[PDB]
């Protein structure tokens, strides 16, 4: 198990533009094309992202390439952030994937707002962090995913993703 | 009227820590301290932000200084974003405040997701941008503020804030 297999479980793989649970145009493995209620905007952003005329359809390799780019952007989002970086640095390999997962989902600034839970993680207070993250709107918006991520923070294992 | 007075109206001015409409600890002029449900964490972040032991209370000059920082951070976020910069550059002085207002509220990445409305704004298609922005979650969560900002995009005047 790894960050790539982890996010594939959470995001799923689809080679055609589709609307996620929130009604946002998405493709590949959790790649948000646009928040705009516009298929043209979705397709437009897709063509730029892939570098060809896709017509809302990409290949497996293209999806995996774009996925690798999004993961890199998530890690860079963590490492450029004063609040997320020291936490990340202190975390083990498994727990780092959980943090990366969060930033992949809601972006740098979103996760950085959980200041208290971030302190707890850095101080290796896993259960406290788990309890506090469960109070968030993030948990409320995507509870199934949050449970898997939070469990990963708590156990430091891949039990939630088998 | 200006960006400072504009946000003073939308965010309000408070010299003591308080929960915003979403329950998040805030102070000054819309300055988010933390998303954590912990007053101590909020006070801790505040002391860091000001550089003294505030016990959840700041001065007006401190709020203004902090507010000016937040506005600068919002403008920097715009100018360092490939989707926001060209739009911002093309806009008049008033509609620029509307864009800054949005970024000030939901951050750079959040506003950058409105790819279609951003294209319409750059093409001066104000009505079309208003229609698409009116369909956003942002409009559903904070309708009064959003309605003012949208109206400001449609007219390019301050009449919605008088
Ligand atoms: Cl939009
Ligand atoms: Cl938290
Ligand atoms: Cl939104």
């Amino acid at each position: 198990m790894n960050i790539f297999e982890m996010l594939r479980i959470d995001e799923g793989l689809r080679l055609k533009i589709y609307k996620d649970t929130e009604g946002y145009y998405t493709i590949g493995i959790g790649h948000l094309l646009t928040k705009s209620p516009s298929l043209n905007a979705a397709k437009s952003e897709l063509d730029k992202a892939i570098g060809r005329n896709c017509n809302g359809v990409i290949t497996k390799d293209e999806a995996e390439k774009l996925f690798n780019q999004d993961v890199d952007a998530a890690v860079r989002g963590i490492l450029r952030n004063a609040k997320l970086k020291p936490v990340y640095d202190s975390l083990d390999a498994v727990r780092r994937c959980a943090l990366i997962n969060m930033v992949f989902q809601m972006g740098e600034t979103g996760v950085a707002g959980f200041t208290n839970s971030l302190r707890m993680l850095q101080q290796k207070r896993w259960d406290e962090a788990a309890v506090n993250l469960a109070k968030s709107r993030w948990y409320n918006q995507t509870p199934n995913r949050a449970k898997r991520v939070i469990t990963t923070f708590r156990t430091g294992t891949w039990d939630a993703y088998k």
